[PDB]
């Protein structure tokens, strides 16, 4: 696709340039910092787009135009393909051309999907568009179900050609059949969901002067279609089977990496480092490593990951460690897990705290657990599942392993001169809720008194991993009424996390199979850029993202007593949900420039 093999390869490489769009876990990104998982300080709303999307002040002139990027790279793909058709065998063999075409095909499909999941019905662009094209020829949005069918067919075509697995040798992760099928699986699952399968809030939203074959001017189905779940199940089953066979993927299950890295097991309240507790404590560290390790470190769970990194300082506590020069290593402490998060991670028995007969009643959750020398730890934070201690952090508990000059950092969230609220000292920065997260934080992370620090070796940012494929299959079985099979899909994820398996006995009028799947997803994929899309596709924006839903402790008052601090407090920022927020508004200019384009409803 130009004047030499090296040139053409470089051109192909540039086609992958858009895959970091809506990067998971980047704290300024709206798909990350606008959900009920966690909140950022309201004063941080001047930075990035998260504020606009969280508080419903996004508009056609105040938006994240990722559409611009995705169609930019789609064009780059078809431009490549066009040049490659005129390319001789001195550029690439026929077999290699086929590979390159499949890579571009996958990319075009993925880029469309990345646009679809944010904007809804989109124009299908399946060729290079010369800029002297008459505006009357521009495609408008195609009906959502038309879009789904095309993307799915494009992913299936690419999967026929692409290899199922590749060796990780550098930072360029090229497409596989495994990735193609996993994208399709997530696509069809989304398509079968309430928002796109019977619960779209604007049933009369439609095209004005553009037709979709099979649908006329309609844009979204307004009627439940069970066949969508049937096709989603088959797609999810296929993706899982492929990944676990020639994809050579398996859930990360190493219990001893911490040991090979010369680390101590973590402090967990009520679970002392003794022989009878080793399994639990080792599960805690396993779950820390599960989302912070390379394939070369032994992780074979990641299906698609990127070299692109995201910031950690935003989740670190305020004062980390006093250097020998008297100044402090410091974090921003802004990523602030909600009570919703602290109430929906499981108990040690694999149940919701509220539902668990063997767990503290909600009336006592904010009382001290009375743990000697760690009296700040409340009862809610004792007796939980390994994933909770792996990924969360709280007053009186530890942050990290080697964090503060080789030792774990004890959190003092009520201390205005350590990790607590104090605008005069820390300016904008503080935990909004009194909690923190340490997900993705490398256990080897260490700040040095002499200055400097290490965050250990870097890890890919996950786009797709295998645990998701289990959860997807589980969700399809649940929708179809296949209760045992839904349970069978959830259980490998539960067992790996060190909580009990579900049986039919666990499925009741107090905890349905759909409850279990959705909560397993909330936990396992926490802060991996899913909750944004999942709450939307489930059409539960009002329920989880609405005004006053977000809660935490009394963490925005200076130097509170234990009793003042530990009180359920509504997060004090103008969060709202309105139905227009299901969709990303189209850039003002695009709506103006394309006569066949319609704006999202309410924008
Ligand atoms: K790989
Ligand atoms: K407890
Ligand atoms: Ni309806
Ligand atoms: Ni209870
Ligand atoms: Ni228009």
């Amino acid at each position: 696709a130009m004047s030499s093999p090296t040139r053409a390869l470089g051109f192909l490489y540039s086609c992958y340039g858009g895959v970091s769009t809506d990067l998971p876990s980047a704290y300024l990104g709206e798909i990350n910092s606008t959900t009920d998982e966690y909140v950022l300080p309201y004063s941080w709303n001047t930075d990035g787009y998260w504020g606009a999307y969280a508080f419903n002040t996004a508009s056609s002139t105040n938006q994240d135009w990722l559409w611009g990027t995705t169609y930019q790279y789609i064009g780059q793909c078809y431009l490549f393909l066009q040049k490659l058709e005129n390319a001789g065998s001195d550029i690439a063999s026929d077999a290699e051309k086929e590979q390159w075409r499949a890579e571009c095909q996958f990319l075009v499909a993925y880029y469309h999907f990345a646009t679809l999941r944010r904007y809804g019905p989109i124009p299908i662009t399946d060729s290079y568009i010369p800029m002297d094209t008459p505006t009357s020829e521009y495609n408008g949005r195609f009906h959502f179900d038309y879009c789904v069918d095309w993307i799915a067919n494009q992913l299936d075509e690419a999967a026929k050609v692409l290899p199922a697995n590749r060796t990780a040798t550098n930072e360029w992760g090229r497409a596989t059949s495994t990735i193609a099928k996993a994208v399709k699986a997530r696509l069809l699952l989304y398509a079968a969901s309430p928002l796109w399968n019977g619960s779209f809030p604007y049933p009369n939203w439609q095209n004005e002067n553009f037709e979709t074959p099979g649908y006329g001017k309609a844009l979204v189905s307004n009627t439940y279609d069970k066949s969508k779940w049937e096709r989603a199940l088959a797609a999810c089953q296929e993706a899982l089977t492929l990944a676990t066979t020639s994809g050579d993927r398996e859930l990360y299950d190493d219990d001893e990496y911490y040991s090979r890295q010369s680390l101590n097991l973590p402090f967990v309240p009520g679970v002392a480092d003794v022989e009878d507790n080793k399994e639990f404590l080792k599960n805690v560290m396993k779950m820390r490593y599960a989302v912070s390790t390379r394939e070369s470190e032994g992780n074979k769970e990641i299906i698609w990951g990127l070299s692109n990194q995201f910031d950690f300082y935003s989740r670190y506590p305020l004062r980390i460690l006093k250097k020998s020069d008297g100044t402090w290593h410091a974090g921003y402490s802004g990523v602030s897990p909600t009570l919703y998060t602290f109430e929906h991670f499981y108990t040690a028995n694999g149940k919701l705290p509220e539902k668990d007969l063997d767990f503290t009643p909600s009336s006592e959750w904010f009382e001290s657990a009375g743990i000697s020398s760690r009296e700040d730890i409340i009862k809610l934070n004792v007796g939980r599942e390994p994933r909770f201690y792996a990924w969360m952090a709280f007053d009186g508990g530890d942050y990290g392993t080697k964090f503060a000059a080789g030792s774990p950092l004890k959190l003092e969230m009520r201390n205005s001169e350590m990790h607590g609220y104090n605008p005069s000292l820390f300016n904008r920065d503080h935990s909004v809720t009194g909690f923190l997260t340490q997900k993705f934080v490398d256990p080897v992370t260490e700040f040095y008194t002499a200055g400097g620090s290490t965050s250990g070796t870097s890890a890919p940012t996950i786009l797709f991993r295998l645990a998701e494929l289990y959860l997807n299959v589980a969700e399809c079985h649940a929708a179809l009424g296949n209760t045992q099979e839904a349970i069978d899909a959830l259980n490998p994820v539960r067992e790996r996390a060190g909580i009990p398996k579900l049986t039919l006995a666990d499925i009741t009028n107090n905890m349905t199979i759909k409850d279990w799947v959705h909560n397993e997803r909330f936990v396992e994929l926490w802060n991996e850029g899913h909750r944004f899309f999942d709450v939307r596709r489930w059409a539960e924006g009002a329920k989880y993202f609405g005004a006053n839903k977000r809660e935490g402790l009394n963490a925005e008052v200076q130097s509170p007593t234990f009793e003042e601090f530990n009180k359920r407090t509504t997060v004090d920022a103008p969060y709202v949900w309105e139905n227009r927020m299901y969709l990303n508004p189209v850039f003002y200019n695009e709506v103006y420039k394309n006569p066949q384009m319609v704006q999202a409803p309410g924008y």
